[PDB]
């Protein structure tokens, strides 16, 4: 299995590529692409790590040699209209070289960039709405972290389902669906506030010198490794991700997803919410509906 | 168990802190320091990862709060890599930085184990040792030069040449951490054999493996992610030994019995107070014998250069 990382020279890409090189199953392939000329040396750097994952790096404007034979393409490129244009460019190169690969969108805003990728794939005739994901894992592992410390549990065993979007009030952690724990509304309100503002938390703490990179690479790695496991035949792999579903909420919506050999195999029900969980649900569906149309207007 | 990472805002430091945050034992402590103002957010970034490892980051020129109660100090500050000058551009840049931080270590966490990542390691460890002595707290069993990058590189290249699984190959590397001071004991890799051509070519590559990365990074970057991995392996092995695990062996640059030089890399049995026992380098090939004696007085000039700087 071959994984391509677009934008691998950035903070997120290098962290993601380091975890993939050390955690992808033996025999896997890892290709790194980024416009930055340093990218072929990022792969040589990683290639000195003694794991059974071959890795090669590519630079320049053409991403084709890195996408040839790619089964999964993770895109953390860019640094709104410059990032939207870069997303559109790279999805074009993917549709030309690896049209049936699974595509995980990391470049933000996810709510809008996934819509851009969808329209680019449709205009190419190679669109599979089961193979395009918006990577929202960071909200989940953030929720897991915050919940575990408040309630004194093992952080690695907490799993909070997060649904909706990847921006602000569109991020909805389903804290009522976490087993063995209850929360006061004072805790439901505060946790939902921090999870939807945790991105700002790292922005302020970095002295205006960057966004979340290492935790995002960790979250992107979790999603990529789950995807590879399910693509390789493992059963019962479920991750919450931002996909094009039934339209019951928006054209693009993040919910728990059963992953399979062809990307998504079942978009799981969101369960049954608390009262506040559907107040925050319906109370943002146009804020998510507007983010999607912004992505479809950009292409045409 | 509290681990302090000095220089945590750099490429090596950020990759190191990322691996430590996920692989350190549950209940461990991680403190990040770097003069760069981004360092507190580097820890807040890592703090959002659901592992039982608490983390906080500090900036300014005072590393005291990060070193407070530290059991291990990993220093990858300054310009910890890579090929500049013959190696003396880095010395003049990093010598004062290593001296500053090791000084702060000796007056806040003098009992902590110290791992020096900042290069030139052959010389920066001598700076650290002498600085700890004049502070009156020098423990020869608690000061290491991190040479693990040479080992995992040799594991990679040997597993590649001999068609073996990369995680199953372990190559002992002795001597120093630069050029001809890097001696991989290919004659001790269990279950494989090499030719003279392979020994000389593999050694040559391992001794200059940093140039593979520099010229590939378009001349504008060093080995950062592989170094963070190598430093993580060394730190995790040290922490395991510090928590009571027995049989933890890692090759690293320490002050030994001076059979070859005052400081020398060799297999080290690690214990609850740092170095438990300095193991013998075993029987050497004729090639490894020639390589050893042919590199000692340049290793000694490396050590002498660092001693002169502190007095
Ligand atoms: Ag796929
Ligand atoms: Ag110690
Ligand atoms: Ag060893």
């Amino acid at each position: 299995m071959k994984v391509a990382v677009l934008g691998a020279a950035g903070g997120i890409g290098q962290a993601l590529a380091l975890l993939l090189k050390t955690q992808l199953p033996s025999g896997s392939e890892l290709s790194l692409y980024d416009i930055a000329p340093v990218t072929p040396g990022v792969a040589v750097d990683l290639s000195h790590i003694p794991t059974a994952v071959k890795i090669k790096g590519f630079s320049g404007e053409d991403a084709t040699p890195a996408l040839e034979g790619a089964d999964v393409v993770l895109i953390s490129a860019g640094v709104f209209n410059v990032n939207a244009g870069i997303v559109k460019n790279l999805v074009q190169q993917v549709a030309k070289t690896c049209p049936k690969a699974c595509i995980g969108i990391i470049t933000n805003p996810v709510n809008t960039t996934v819509a851009i990728a969808a329209e680019v794939l449709k205009k190419a005739g190679v669109y599979d709405k089961n193979k395009l994901f918006g990577v929202t894992t960071l909200d989940i592992i953030r929720s897991n972290t915050f919940v575990a410390e408040l309630k004194g549990k093992q952080p690695g065993e907490v799993e909070v389902p997060v649904i909706g979007g990847h921006s602000g009030v569109t991020i909805l952690p389903l804290l009522s669906q976490v087993p063995g724990v209850s929360f006061t509304e004072q805790e439901v309100a505060d946790l939902t506030k921090r999870i939807q503002n945790a991105g700002t938390e790292v922005v302020e703490a970095k002295a205006g010198g960057g966004s979340a990179t290492l935790s995002m690479g960790q979250a992107a790695a979790r999603f990529g490794l789950s995807l590879v496991r399910a693509l390789q035949g493992e059963q019962g792999v479920v991750e919450c991700a931002y996909v094009e579903g039934d339209g019951q909420y928006a054209r693009f919506f993040s919910q728990p997803l059963l992953l399979g050999k062809n990307g998504v195999e079942e978009r799981k029900s969101i369960g049954t919410l608390s009262a506040f969980e559907q107040n925050a649900l319906e109370g943002m569906l146009d804020t998510l509906k507007k983010d999607i149309a912004l992505g479809e207007e950009f292409v045409n």
